[PDB]
């Protein structure tokens, strides 16, 4: 048995039997494993026929698989093709720091701001696109919140269709750079706001007739803090009772007596944090001499600048409502419901964001979970989507500079003096 | 070679806070039982339930201080060694040559008839802010940044720099900034003092013929 | 989906021990008209049950199941690409100095 991508079956009508000239028909396990997909592409009282004498049948019978004759055969290619998304040519964008190559990234028009929107098209999202275009990805507006960037539709003035002015947006965020490790340069560490922790001095002798290297002197330094928290439940009994006695030489004497039990549960949780910054000093010193040490720790502010060449990853959010007529999501809901979708254009992290792994998983229907790709092949064709994939997921290279900058760091300084003799 | 003496010290601090809410529920009930023999006996029963939550945080602090010596002695023979640990105020004196940085801070009213904050506001309201001249520290007290930004209008936060090109000109702005980024260098000289610090000292001893 | 490797043996077996009904309805023999289905980490083999069948409790099918998948590898063939880095947010950090005032490298 070999994997069966639906997009390649073909239904042939030469007779009992004979199927195609590059074309071998489908063996009933094969069939079994896409048959959902088999089945919604006949008629409702349809029959077909198999490899070795086997008949699948429509959906009125309910996709039954039994031994039969037929004059239909579906077919599969003799030597298929993989349909396997392109790999085209890296995008250069002129050098700056981060903001500036995002901005040149998302104002785009060819590169960026139409494969994205065809993308959200394909998929079923509503008005795509602004009131003064009529095609997809036209007049859209682009325009910086936060960290991130936001594309849609500009909404100046009327507009027709039933809910036009609830236009779909694309969100551009989480942007990563890989580095070619040979390009890294910084420049000069500056310190300021410095505050005195702790320092030390100290003295090695060797009054010996050799060289000597058996010194040490260590200075750290530890923060730490913690919390908790605990829940407990208890339950009491008492009894009381009222006792009186007439001992000889007494008359009368009267005592109350009382007896209790207790029961109790505890549960408690925590955690905690460290942090230790340690210094060592450990001189060699001649024969009949001696040798001054010092070291000395601060807290500062640390600031450089650097420079490298990289690739540069992000993610990308679709929100809008989905079109009542049809839909690429795997239920395909008919009551105009709002969605939100995140993809990584870059490396793997997970499969519900990866395009890629979901595009080669189409062969396998307890795999679909997130989108129906074999829809949208069905839709527009299988070059469309390849070419619209390719230029969606095309790498981009940049050189970068920028500030690094922190608060309340550490700083140190070790030394290791000149020798004087006994 | 094998020889090791170690001194170590140490001191700490630490502190804690604790926050608890608490509930109960009380029941009682008298009753008398006239059992055959008894004629009459009276007790009280009580029932209860409590229930508690508690939260708590803190922290700590600790500095550390080690010495050692390890000689290496020749056959047939011995070695003295002594480590010592004391607690003193540090002086010296110390020179350099250096770039200088600074921070600036305007306090004033804002004019009424037009102002540079992006908001402009129309009350002549009092007003604070703080440049960094020198290098990067962040966005709001960078003069740089926000120059260079003066083209992506989701950027402009605090100053309108296009409106001062607009009332004055670009090259008298260009030349403004440029003096007031200029780069300081000089010669210093200096003290350095502290109380109560760590000194010590560490002997290796002359060998001595068994 | 291997049928003379996997489907057939493994039926087999089970039809060895003593499980019932290990075949589907559309044939009379062991291993025959099994259905393959994919669900979770696993996956599960059990005969076709569509249209009627004869039998006591026929309908009632033996269940196949094949999960936990492990890896001995060669030790001279396994390589690794390059390695990427997202989302960092800073620790800690510390800066010094070490200063060599004396006659020797130390």
């Amino acid at each position: 048995a070999e994997p069966v991508y639906p997009d390649q079956l073909r239904l042939f009508s030469l007779g009992q039997g004979v199927c195609g000239d590059k074309y071998r028909p489908v063996n009933r396990e094969e069939a079994q494993s896409v048959k959902s997909n088999i089945v919604g592409m006949m008629g409702q009282w349809q029959i077909s026929g198999l490899a070795n004498g086997w008949v699948i049948m429509g959906p009125g019978y309910n996709g039954e698989i039994k031994p039969g004759t037929a004059s239909n055969t579906w077919c599969y290619p003799t030597n298929p093709v993989t349909g396997e998304i392109p790999t085209l040519s890296a995008l250069d964008i002129p050098d700056g720091d981060e903001v500036d190559v995002q901005w040149r990234l998302v104002h785009d028009s060819a590169n960026f701001i139409k494969p994205t929107s065809y993308l959200a098209h394909y998929l079923g999202y509503a008005w795509v696109g602004g009131n003064h275009s009529q095609y997809v990805g036209e007049d859209m507006d682009v325009t910086r919140d936060g960290d991130g960037w936001v594309i849609r539709g500009n909404n100046d003035g009327g507009c027709d269709g039933y809910r036009c002015g609830d236009k779909t947006a694309i969100k551009v965020s989480n942007f990563a750079y890989n580095l070619d490790p040979d390009s890294f340069k910084h420049g000069d560490v500056t310190q300021s706001d410095r505050q005195l922790v702790k320092t030390v001095v100290g003295w090695a002798v060797n009054d010996s007739d050799t060289p000597q290297s058996g010194y040490d002197v260590t200075l750290r330094y530890d923060t730490a803090t913690n919390w908790s928290k605990t829940n407990t439940y208890g339950l009491s009994e008492k009894v009381t009772t009222k006792n009186k006695f007439k001992w000889p030489l007494v008359g009368e004497t009267a005592l109350s007596i009382a007896i209790a039990a207790n029961q109790s549960w505890a549960s408690q949780n925590g955690g905690s944090t460290t942090t230790s910054l340690s210094q060592s000093v450990r001189p060699t010193v001649p024969a009949r001499s001696k040798i001054p040490v010092k070291i000395e720790l601060y807290k500062a502010d640390i600031s450089y600048p650097y420079e490298f060449k990289a690739d540069v990853s992000y993610d990308l959010t679709l929100s809008g409502f989905l079109r009542w007529g049809g839909n690429a999501w795997y239920t395909h809901p008919d009551n105009r419901p709002n969605w939100n979708h995140t993809f990584v254009i870059g490396p793997y992290k997970d499969k519900a964001s990866s395009i890629r792994y979901q595009w080669d998983k189409r062969y396998i229907p307890g795999e679909v979970k997130w989108w129906d790709w074999n829809w949208t092949i069905q839709q527009n064709g299988l070059s469309t989507m390849q070419n619209n994939l390719a230029r969606v997921l095309r790498p981009v290279r940049a050189g970068i500079t920028g500030d690094f900058s922190a608060e309340s760091q550490f700083a140190g300084n070790i030394e290791i003096g000149a020798p004087v003799p006994l």
